[PDB]
């Protein structure tokens, strides 16, 4: 009865955001174009490939050091290695929880988050349970995020909503629930779905969640132009494995 | 002592398998044909889509009952539901561990496997750490599988080797290691990589693992003829989401 009451309260908060979006939303940029240093500061330089080797992670970390990226993002098995490689730098170690499908038991996601932080993760990017969101099981989706957030209280949790599988209302619902569960960021995509970041999705998400929560744009971000566009429409972070070519394109075409 | 020496013993076993493969291997069928009843009994009727809803899982389970499939395969968040839906039937509930990327900490995989069995799973399809396998970290890969096998003693564990990312010596290594670690099956694919089951892969794996270990062919198996081919070349189980069309396909064209 408490959880059905909370389900009801969540539904009302979603409806209020949907109503406001319908009456007031306008798609427009949040800022003028970003520079090279802004782009570097946004980048979480990523290798989440299942075939990544320890030497690949060593190379990723070196690249993050060389280009002064905000952080690296690696699979959980490589968190201690990235921490070791990055010891003494301010480069953050980000890993992924319940990734990329988001369809693990909640307690698995919570355990994985705890293990990640024990291994030296600074931030967690989790995947939402997309199927249960689409089924309008708001309380399940809320408790699933909440359990991770609580389990690593004090550490940054980002919620990947996986926009490629969502309609507009569901995008809004995912953002509202993520905010209510006490997550610090929402994130567009895993890069393992049918689509990645769009300016439209980034802007909507930033408009719903506000200035106090972050938006991380990821999936398909290949160039300096892609990075600048996502930042221009409200992204605070960029997830990409193309950090090096992004910096090179910026230097070549915009330097 | 234990780890460096286990590393060494595994390398020698892999070398022995590779030597035998080079000396004696022949690609050819293991049986003349398979009929509709054999195919039904091989099929693990699957929905691992991240956007799968409770209703989709209810439909999958109904389809498994109507067609007398061996099992259903679902993500861990739905094991309890599948079990509830299949109560009073002998349809197995299979789930996936460390799936599809295989790059979780070993302890996350082992906990996920335990949590699945507690939630009612009969069998576990885990994903190998592909990157550590490619880096020839045999003891890491071995312990990763061994930890899961032992955590769910008495339940079938299948190791997904993810053939699409592997060369021939790597496929042999993954099979040798899965065998050594006490897994009951090797499985071709996740369906989330760059390729799925081939007859050449199924047959190589069966030849390496032998008569008392299983091979589960998965990924890209869309038709009855696809299903029959894999069985002819050594598959004991078939992972597919196309179970209903596979069966209707064979009934129509073969009786």
């Amino acid at each position: 009865k408490i959880h059905h009451h909370h389900h009801h309260m969540i539904e009302y908060r979603i409806e209020e955001a949907v109503a406001k979006y319908r009456e007031f939303y306008e798609f427009k940029p949040v800022r003028e174009s970003a520079g090279i240093e802004d782009v570097k500061s946004a980048i979480e330089h990523t290798n989440l490939k299942p075939f990544a080797t320890p030497d690949d992670i060593k190379k990723l970390c070196l690249e993050a050091r060389e280009n002064r990226f905000h952080g690296v993002c690696v699979n959980p098995c490589y968190v201690k290695l990235a921490r070791e490689e990055l010891e003494g730098t301010d480069v953050k170690v980000v890993t992924v929880v319940g990734f990329p499908l988001g369809a693990n038991e909640t307690r698995t996601k919570a355990h994985e988050a705890i293990f990640a932080v024990e291994s030296g993760a600074d931030e967690i990017d989790m995947v939402i349970n997309v199927g249960m969101l689409k089924a309008k099981e708001w309380e399940y989706v809320y408790e699933d995020i909440r359990s991770v957030v609580e389990s690593v209280k004090g550490k940054v949790v980002k919620v990947i909503i996986e926009t490629c599988y969502l309609d507009t209302e569901e995008k809004i619902a995912a953002c509202v629930i993520s905010k209510l569960a006490g997550a610090h960021f929402v994130k567009t995509s895993t890069g393992f779905g049918t689509g990645g970041a769009t300016a439209e999705d980034v802007h909507l998400m930033k408009w719903i969640v506000g200035d106090e929560m972050g938006v991380k744009a990821s999936g398909g971000i290949r160039t300096f132009e892609d990075a600048v566009k996502m930042i221009m429409y409200g992204a605070d972070r960029i997830g990409t494995s193309s950090g090096v070519k992004i910096v090179q394109g910026g230097e070549e075409r915009y330097g």
